[PDB]
C-alpha cells in the first residue's frame, strides 16, 4: 500500500555529505527511501562505499572503476573488486562504462577496463551498474558482444533517446532517471519516459549530483527523489503511488533478488 522510492545511484560517502551522512541516512525510513544503492568509482571509493553500506540496513553497495579512472587501474583491479563482492553487501558491479565527453581516459583503456568488469558481473552474476556519456553505440557493441549477468542490470543517469533506449531494454537493461527529467530544458528525456514506460525504469539521484529543478545549485540527496516520480507520474498520466510501486519493484527485484 505504501509509496516508497529506491535510489538506485548514490555516492553517500563523497565528501559533499562529511557533516550530515549519519542524519541523512537515518532519515531515509522517515522519507520514504526503502533503500539505496551506494555506488563506488574506483577501487579506493568502492572500499568507502562497501564500509558505508555495512553500516545501515538500507544501504546496499556496488564496486568498480568508472571510465574515468580506467588508466589508474592496477593490474589486480579485478580481483581486488571480486573480494569486495565477497561480501554480502555488494549487490552489483559498477560505475562501469564509457564517457567519450569527458575523455579523461582513452577510448580503448575504457574498453578494455569496461569490458573486463561486465566479464566480472557475468562470472559472479551480480547486475551492472553502467555509465554511458555520448557512447551508447560503443557500450551498446560491447554489452551485446558477450555473456551478461541474469539480470543485466541499469544504464545509469541514461541520457540518450528513446530509439537508444529501446536498443537498451531489448538487451535487458532497465534505465535509471533521476534529477534532470525534471529540467525544464530536458523535453527530450521527459518524451522518452513516456515512449518506455513504467516496466523499464528505475529511479535515481546520483547524490550529490544533478538535484531536481526544485534545488538547482543544491547539494543533491535521497529524499529530493520525490520531485524525480513527481515529474514521472505527471508525464505519464499516473499517481505517484504508481510509479513508487513500478520503479520499486524493478529495483527489488534487479538488486534484492537471491541470484545463482
Amino acid at each position: 500500500h505504501h509509496h516508497h522510492m529506491v535510489d538506485t545511484h548514490a555516492h553517500l560517502h563523497f565528501h559533499q555529505f562529511d557533516d550530515d551522512r549519519n542524519a541523512v541516512i537515518s532519515s531515509f525510513e522517515e522519507n520514504n527511501i526503502e533503500f539505496v544503492v551506494n555506488v563506488g568509482v574506483n577501487l579506493e571509493d568502492s572500499k568507502k562505499s562497501l564500509d558505508l553500506s555495512k553500516t545501515s540496513d538500507r544501504i546496499f553497495c556496488s564496486v568498480g572503476v568508472h571510465p574515468h579512472d580506467a588508466k589508474e587501474v592496477p593490474e589486480d583491479f579485478i580481483e581486488h573488486l571480486e573480494k569486495f563482492a565477497k561480501d554480502e553487501k555488494v549487490v552489483a558491479i559498477g560505475e562501469t562504462g564509457l564517457d567519450f565527453f569527458r575523455n579523461i581516459s582513452p577510448a580503448e583503456v575504457q574498453k578494455r577496463v569496461f569490458v573486463e568488469q561486465i566479464e566480472l558481473a557475468g562470472k559472479l552474476n551480480l547486475p551492472l551498474v553502467v555509465h554511458i556519456r555520448d557512447a551508447y553505440s560503443e557500450a551498446y557493441e560491447i554489452l551485446r558482444t558477450e555473456s551478461l549477468p541474469e539480470k543485466r542490470g541499469v544504464i545509469h543517469a541514461f541520457s540518450s533517446d528513446y530509439e537508444w533506449a529501446k536498443k537498451f531494454i531489448d538487451l535487458g537493461f532497465l534505465l535509471g532517471i533521476g534529477g534532470p527529467v525534471t529540467y525544464p530544458k530536458n523535453e527530450a528525456l521527459r518524451e522518452v519516459v513516456k515512449r518506455v514506460g513504467l516496466e523499464y525504469i528505475v529511479l535515481e539521484t546520483d547524490c550529490p549530483f544533478l538535484p531536481p529543478q526544485p534545488f538547482r545549485g543544491k547539494r543533491n540527496e535521497p529524499k529530493y527523489l520525490k520531485y524525480v516520480v513527481e515529474t514521472i507520474s505527471q508525464v505519464l498520466g499516473v499517481p505517484e503511488a504508481k510509479v513508487d510501486e513500478a520503479t520499486t519493484e524493478n529495483a527489488r527485484r534487479i538488486f534484492l533478488e537471491v541470484k545463482e
